[PDB]
């Protein structure tokens, strides 16, 4: 219920905006006969390709000249036309004296050999030897992830066939790539360039061409598979158990590789689970089981939390309502005053001074959903004297954090100083702590649910399995008889599920979509459909509707030429539109920047509620967080120029993370080497500087190409921090974004029209990293539906325009010339050089309603 925003653009912009739809060859759809009946103005895309069928990846041996990981042959270097038995001696001899000589690694041996897994090492090496795909299931921390690797390639070393073992290794996180990888690499005494490299996602450093192992994604094998897995002996598929949904969907690649190439060897490893559908999946495989020292863990309940440490709290059916009546009269009525959507903050300080009273030396090890949540349970104890240096050492654990941090939890601590841990879901499987005696658990998990309907990106902290609470008590028992302070009802655990919900069920498919496409495996649906446990109809659905749309794929859903582009770039198919749009618009490097930030987190350091003035700074008169990113970006280029200390002093002085900033870079570069490599010239792709507060055409146009990318991210400016979504509901700006005013203060904006990155709902509706858009941009690029009565227009069923009909019914035109030049453009990206003289007043009309001063907008006030 707002009023129509009526738009003050001038005659002689509705003549030129006309002028062009007429060279164009696009009539104006004329008025409705009646108001109450409204006519849309939006205008159908502006070929018959041969159907796919089945198709498997194909698969070859390692080779003695050919590098499996740059994916080329070896004519320049030593081992260029070397024999594969030169080769297997020399990577034997090397070993032996290393051996030999080197004593800090055979004092690093001596440790692997008390790894439980060693003592399965033989069983494991002869059950690989002679079937194809196998199982290793065990406990998390025998070391199945650093050993089982080292063991196959150490068994060709010694035996002299060195030659013929090129190992993949698949993470499903990016952290614990690299981590496995720089701690495989430590454990041979070498660092991670020699034998055992990694590669993740916009970061490689890749291993030797012979006799190496490479930990890599899912995401960065299945792009690299274009060509196939040539030059590889073992494939091990490591975590299976996590279910990420790129992991289930390479099982489905490699189930096809075993079918019809046998001699190649996959080596899935679960954890303590039902690994019985996986062995189905690939022909009753052998499980070959890994257990070693365990211990009972004496496992507790808010019940038994509240009884022990005599707590009291602050000022479906809720499960601390309930309570054993064998339990304390006040123990009941401390828990039911605690609400259960928010993890109590205050139990888990009077739990670790619990532990304390026990006088049993061990570290803790508390598992809380998100770094929102450890970064909040980090000050309430840090603000606490009693948790100083001198006594405690508490140490944040998630994957966005430097790895110098993430290694610190390992390292033992002075004698009487306790060690606290406060992790993510990463310590219950993926990597073991040896420390850890005391387990506290606030049996949550933080899940990625994307709503198509509502665009809603929800990280909703939801309960977590019975496998999980059962798991992460097991971190316990790893050193002595441990305890685990579970933070939920007894009558909780009851209503919790078996399992959780694999990725598969719960994620959109169109970047797998693609894959399949890519790499010819035929049809989306009838490829999903082979998956150990394929997903909901309505996401293939969704996911084949969402492509159609880019125009990554034709009325018979084939990969065009647009959509291999996509299928080629590591981000979402939409925002490898937007930068192929910044090529042809000479604003790519721009527009790259912007694509590569969203991989990473805001480089902004968070010191209060709100932002300071040097960081607000950035963002100048344009009231965007992305020209805040840019702006940033230009401004850390040139403090590089003074070398690598004058960097880390800008970084210090403006309050920057520069690990962030180098990798964003460095994405940014790998972004450009790919558009290149597809066709598209290096002069579109210059990094061109621009001014957040003067006048600037190609930041006008980098707006206009975000708000296409965000897309159907759309907000409208009521009062204060309050904005109203594309569903009609109410909603708050974030405290991070730079538009978010002071604690009750107004904010004059310019125009009342915002795309953001981020739609979040933890309470309320919250939108993230915010950029002002005119009613213009908001026509050409941030909108599908546009109906007209003659006087008022309707964008998507809510927000109404007091605009000409025909400007609205031209920029609607401009969008559907500029989608039809993105078609031709990809056909061959060298025409954007010496574009149609049409095609480029087209431009240069969308470079015009761009602009500020094109809807009568003056930043400068
Ligand atoms: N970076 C590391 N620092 C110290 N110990 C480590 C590190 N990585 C692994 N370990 C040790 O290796 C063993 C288990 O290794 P891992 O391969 O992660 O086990 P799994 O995959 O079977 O859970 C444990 O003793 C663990 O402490
Ligand atoms: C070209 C340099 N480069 N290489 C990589 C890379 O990770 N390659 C890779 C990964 C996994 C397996 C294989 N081998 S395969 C497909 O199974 O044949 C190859 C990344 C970069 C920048
Ligand atoms: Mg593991």
């Amino acid at each position: 219920t707002v009023e129509p925003y009526k738009v003050n653009l001038s005659q002689d912009l509705e003549h030129q905006l006309q002028n062009i739809i007429q060279e164009l060859n696009l009539e104006i759809l004329p008025p409705p006969e009646d108001p109450s009946v409204p006519v849309a103005l939006n205008i159908g895309k502006l070929p018959s390709q041969r159907q796919n069928q089945v198709g498997v990846v194909p698969w070859s041996p390692p080779q003695s000249n050919w590098n499996p990981w740059t994916s080329s042959n070896i004519d320049e270097g030593p081992l260029a036309f070397a024999t594969p038995e030169q080769i297997s001696m020399d990577l034997k001899n090397e070993l032996m004296y290393q051996l030999e000589q080197d004593h800090d690694l055979q004092a690093i041996l001596q440790e692997r050999e008390l790894l439980p897994v060693k003592k399965f090492e033989s069983e494991i090496l002869e059950a690989i030897s002679q079937n194809s795909v196998v199982i290793i299931r065990g406990a998390t921390g025998c070391g199945k992830t650093t050993q089982v690797p080292q063991f196959i390639l150490d068994d060709f070393i010694q035996n002299d066939r060195a030659a013929e073992c090129n190992i993949v290794v698949t993470q499903p996180r990016r952290i614990s790539a690299v981590s496995v990888a720089e701690r495989v690499a430590f454990e041979r005494g070498e660092e991670p360039g020699k034998s055992c490299g990694y590669s993740v996602r916009f970061e490689s450093i890749l291993p030797r061409p012979h006799a190496s192992i490479m930990f890599c994604t899912v995401g960065v094998l299945l792009r690299k598979l274009e060509a196939g897995i040539r030059g590889i002996s073992h494939v091990i598929v490591d975590e299976i158990h996590e279910r990420d949904i790129n992991t289930d969907f390479l099982l489905v690649v490699l189930r096809d590789v075993v079918q019809a190439y046998p001699e190649v060897r996959i080596v899935l490893m679960s954890a303590t689970i039902d690994t019985s559908m996986f062995c189905e999946y690939f022909f009753n495989c052998p499980i070959i089981e890994v257990y070693g020292r365990t211990y009972p863990v004496q496992e507790y309940f808010l019940e038994d939390c509240i009884q022990m440490t005599h707590f009291v709290p602050p000022p479906d059916a809720n499960c601390n309502l309930i309570c054993g009546d064998e339990y304390g009269p006040e123990t009941r009525l401390s828990m039911s005053q605690l609400n259960e959507k928010e993890t109590p903050f205050e139990l888990i300080e009077a739990l670790l001074k619990y532990i304390e009273t026990l006088n049993v030396p061990g570290a803790v090890l508390v598992f809380l959903p998100g770094w929102n949540l450890i970064y909040t349970m980090q000050k309430h104890l840090e603000m606490n004297p009693h948790f100083g240096s001198h006594r405690y050492q508490i140490l944040p654990l998630h994957s966005q954090i430097p790895r110098e941090e993430q290694r610190k939890v390992f390292d033992p601590v002075p004698v009487g100083v306790t060690k606290v841990i406060l992790s993510t879901n990463i310590a219950e499987t993926s990597i073991t702590i040896n420390d850890v005696v005391y387990v506290i658990d606030s049996c949550k998990q933080k899940v990625k649910l994307f709503t198509a309907h509502n665009n809603m990106t929800n990280y909703a902290t939801v309960w977590a399995s019975k496998t999980n609470l059962e798991q992460r008590k097991g971190r316990a028992g790893r050193v002595r008889p441990g305890f685990c302070f579970h933070l939920c009802s007894r009558a909780r655990f009851e209503r919790l599920e078996t399992h959780m919900t694999p990725e598969m069920f719960r994620t959109p498919l169109h970047e797998i979509a693609l894959s399949i496409k890519l790499l010819r495996l035929g049809g989306i649906g009838q490829f999903l459909a082979k998956a150990i446990e394929p997903p909901p109809l309505d996401a293939v659905i969704e996911a084949e509707h969402t492509l159609r749309e880019l125009d990554a794929l034709d009325a018979n859903d084939e990969l065009t030429p647009l959509g291999r582009i996509l299928a080629k770039l590591p981000i979402e198919p939409r925002f490898g539109k937007m930068m192929i749009m910044g090529c042809i618009f000479y604003v790519g490097d721009a527009i790259c920047t912007i694509a590569a930030a969203t991989c990473f987190p805001e480089p902004f350091i968070n010191e209060g509620k709100r932002l300071g003035y040097i960081h607000r700074n950035f963002a100048g008169n344009r009231f965007s967080d992305h020209v805040a990113l840019l702006s940033v970006f230009q401004a850390w280029d040139d403090a590089r120029m003074g070398g690598e200390e004058a960097e880390i002093r800008f970084c210090e002085h403006k309050r920057l993370n520069m690990a962030t900033l180098r990798m964003t870079w460095e994405a940014k570069v790998q972004l450009k080497e790919i558009l290149i490599n597809s066709g598209f010239p290096e002069d579109c792709l210059l990094t061109q500087v621009f001014t957040n507060t003067g006048p600037d055409n190609n930041l006008d146009v980098v707006i206009s190409l975000l708000a296409f990318g965000v897309y159907p991210n759309v907000c409208y400016h009521k009062e204060k921090r309050k904005i109203l979504t594309t569903e009609g509901r109410n909603a708050l700006i974030h405290k991070s974004s730079v538009n978010c005013p002071f604690s009750s203060q107004d904010m004059k904006y310019p125009s009342p029209f915002f795309v953001f990155g981020e739609k979040i709902r933890t309470r309320a509706i919250s939108a993230k990293g915010m950029t002002l858009v005119t009613p213009l941009q908001l026509l050409l690029f941030a909108s599908k539906k546009v109906q007209s009565d003659g006087q008022i227009v309707l964008v998507d069923d809510w927000i109404k325009l007091q605009i000409s009909h025909e400007a609205a019914a031209c920029i609607t035109g401009l969008r559907a010339a500029m989608e039809a030049l993105v078609v031709e453009v990809t056909k061959q990206p060298a025409i954007i050089s010496q574009l149609d003289p049409v095609n480029e007043r087209m431009l240069n009309m969308i470079r015009q309603i761009s602009r500020p001063s094109a809807a009568g907008i003056n930043l400068m006030i």
